């Protein structure tokens, strides 16, 4: 139904779906019914969607969530909503959710596009939220859930898992979109740890400059010698926790040991 309900809004309004802003458009109901479920959206929820499009997942959010803020950037799309859909608890904004200043929200539900997967998720970790269901280009979402020491374990992996609990729920065939995307979708859940692990951002970044470096060397190299001499550092080097491991093998737990180790030696705060 939705399959055919797209096509009567397609050339009803007339956008060429550009992959300049990752315009692929979802058309499977058993994929909206799994996110909305996963999020468990009740009527006390201040939601955040991003890149609503022509809003079928936006739709479901209305008929549950308390307040839905949504952010779209194709000023054409922004309007197509208002005519095609009369919503009583919706709130659309102009801009790229990248930079625009965000409302209040406890949950998030959105298909995040390829170009803004990375900076988005980051901003999103510095926020309160009870919960986050988010759709991703598979390559990225695997990246989120990577285990320590795995092929692709990234700063993002650390940072995400440090805050919360990152489960892939369903992979999603590109057969769900017109246009068909180049790669598959996947669905990530984020439940923030009851007690977070609060890493120094700068440190985390210093280490992950070259993430396949041994901790001793990734520190040697991003020791900005912040007012510190040589015989002390190349001592302090030796005893840094996990001076075996390559940076990309570190668990968040262990980034913290290093953190306080360094802290308790005079080196960042
Ligand atoms: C979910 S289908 C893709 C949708 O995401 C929107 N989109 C792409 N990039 C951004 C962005 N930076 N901010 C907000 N919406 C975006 C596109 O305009 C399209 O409607
Ligand atoms: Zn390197």
């Amino acid at each position: 139904k939705m399959r055919d309900r797209l096509f009567f809004l397609l050339s009803k309004y007339g956008i060429r779906p550009r992959d300049s802003i990752g315009q692929h458009f979802l058309i499977i109901e058993d994929v909206i019914e799994k996110a909305i479920e996963t999020a468990n959206v009740n009527e006390n929820d201040v939601i955040l969607e991003v890149g609503p499009g022509l809003g079928f997942l936006t739709d479901e959010l209305a008929k549950r969530a308390k307040k839905v803020y949504t952010i779209e950037i194709d000023q054409k799309i922004i309007e197509i909503l208002k005519k095609e859909y009369s919503w009583n608890n919706v709130k659309i904004i102009q801009g790229a959710a990248v930079r625009v200043e965000w409302p209040k929200f406890n949950k998030v539900v959105s298909n995040i596009p390829y170009k803004i997967s990375s900076p988005f998720t980051f901003k999103l970790l510095k926020t309160d939220f009870e919960r986050a269901v988010v759709m991703y280009q598979l390559e990225f979402a695997l990246r989120m859930v990577a285990k320590p020491g795995s092929r692709n374990y990234s700063r993002l992996s650390l940072m995400a898992q440090a805050l919360g609990n990152v489960e892939i729920v369903m992979k999603i065939g590109k057969g769900a979109f017109y246009p068909r995307p180049k790669v598959d979708s996947a669905l990530v859940l984020i439940e923030p740890r009851k007690d977070k692990i609060v890493l120094n951002e700068n440190l985390v970044k210093a280490l992950f400059q070259h993430r396949r470096k041994t901790v001793p060397r990734a520190l040697k190299d991003s020791i900005h010698m912040l007012g510190v001499s040589k015989d002390e550092i190349r001592g302090i080097i030796n005893n840094v926790p996990h001076s075996n491991k390559r940076v990309f093998q570190l668990y968040p737990e262990e980034v913290k040991d290093i953190e306080e180790y360094l802290k308790k030696h005079g080196i960042i705060s």
